[PDB]
């Protein structure tokens, strides 16, 4: 449940849209995105992360250290400034995202060849399901 290596494919996922007008994606943008295949590819060894989300027109990439505050600038989403932190919880790695928004971050479970995402901001959360490729 704490491995999660590998290339992850989309099953499902419910309030994207939500999530993102809560970070002021532009609603054009949107519209654009709720139909982009989104694939998640993860490269994890001990502590260090390197997290890759790619589409036909966007890419959301970021490294990090479980454990270790890092600047972030998420210059291909809402590009605002956030002091970001990934830490287990359990079984559950947890990103919270201090910024202008409250409860924003992002929550996986990872069970066997699943992988269950929660992206939060504000009042909304987006519920993602992937399976291992
Ligand atoms: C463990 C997963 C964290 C994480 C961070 C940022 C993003 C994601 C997952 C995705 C794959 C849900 C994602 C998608 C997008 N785009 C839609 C607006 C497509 C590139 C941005 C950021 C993240």
């Amino acid at each position: 449940t704490r491995d999660a290596n590998g290339t992850w494919e989309m099953e499902s996922n419910e309030n994207f849209e939500g999530w993102m007008k809560a970070l002021d994606i532009d609603f054009a943008l949107r519209k654009i995105a709720v139909r982009l295949t989104l694939t998640l590819v993860i490269d994890q060894d001990g502590d260090n992360f390197k997290v890759k989300c790619t589409s036909t027109f966007w890419n959301y990439d970021v490294d990090f250290t479980v454990g270790v505050e890092f600047d972030e600038y998420t210059k291909s989403l809402d590009n605002r400034h956030v002091k970001a932190l990934v830490t287990w919880e359990g079984d559950v790695l947890v990103s919270v995202q201090k910024g202008e928004k409250e409860n924003r971050g992002w929550k996986k479970w990872i069970e066997g060849d699943k992988l269950y995402l929660e992206l939060t901001c504000g009042d909304q959360v987006c519920r993602q399901v992937f399976k291992k490729k």
